[PDB]
């Protein structure tokens, strides 16, 4: 499946995700948000199940975003987690923590949740 | 935080956290977790806010494993989202989701959430 | 909004959630899921802004349905929290937790999280 | 488990739920919350599994706030997903998701996730 992962992938906000699968399970690439304190790419690493199963499970997968470039910095990072499903309409579906960097006193609010799926056409 | 993150951390299940943080945001190293269906050494790749706020924020920061290695694949990635916290018991406070390759049909159930704390002692 | 949300509900999975808003902000209903270890309707009670704004926000809501009726006990419970949005196809967009009852050993893994969207159509 | 549950809790941000537990696994009780745009207490309800497995596994429930009293509306709500341990230090283990109503624009960040450690004593 690194062949299947490799490339451009658009999510639902519009945001794009570049990325290359590595034959040891690496993920490399950049991310640029269509929403957020955002502007440009960024820098992404993870890691994928390089060594599936063979019974039409996806693949697992997840990758982190550091919001930080050399336009502007979040003080923020996301990660994403989520299966890799092939086939004609080749799908990654994730869901995905967006941290950001808060006092002891704010760390309740710190975390937001949210899902996204990524197709190779927008 | 570069030197503040780099070394070990273990969680309250005994997992165990190798990392460096590199001067450009990278985060590489290796996890082992005390639970679940793993052996030995996994490799991890993430990314962190290498200029956070000096406000007293913590340091947003966020890593990935694919529980594949030599010995075991569990077709499953854990992302971790969360912040470092300096100072004289330093934290890395975290929430993560857990991905195991699914069919569509069972792709409700595919994620699990949780939230793990790494000190640097155990 | 009371009206908006009151009736028979679908999600993406064939679920059907039925239910009632009062006045007060209760929620009252039933719910049948179409995956997982379900049969029949389940008890279901939760929560909904009864003044939402008027900028054209939508409404802040949640429920819960623990997975014992005459039929199952499943041992589990579910949350959805989301948000009613009005207009010509009405959605309830939610993100739930389903959490089992476990062994202390068996905590970490005790959570599920996913999105389900609600429809007033099937 | 209903004696076990009904009463006093108090979260690790000094908030303070109160609940009983009918024989139905109803829960209905107030919370208040030492943090956020909160004051006094707001109505909760909830379910939990009246019959939980004898085996020492937890028991799950779960429960709903709407942000909204005769104080304060935050246009927002928090459910709770967890399980009740009981035993000399029994605690209410939570995750939770808080969506607060946002426009369509901005609903990819319309919702927190975090954890509560709930305990008879402060
Ligand atoms: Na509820």
């Amino acid at each position: 499946d690194q062949a299947g992962i490799t490339g451009t992938w658009y999510n639902q906000l519009g945001s794009t995700f570049i990325v290359t699968a590595g034959a040891d399970g690496a993920l490399t690439g950049t991310y640029e948000s269509a929403v957020g304190n955002a502007e440009s790419r960024y820098v992404l690493t993870g890691r994928y199940d390089s060594a599936p199963a063979t019974d039409g499970s996806g693949t697992a997968l997840g990758w982190t975003v550091a919001w930080k470039n050399n336009y502007r910095n979040a003080h923020s990072a996301t990660t994403w987690s989520g299966q890799y499903v092939g086939g004609a309409e080749a799908r990654i579906n994730t869901q995905w923590l967006l941290t950001y960097g808060t006092t002891e006193a704010n760390a309740w609010k710190s975390t937001l949740v949210g899902h996204d799926t990524f197709t190779k056409v927008k």
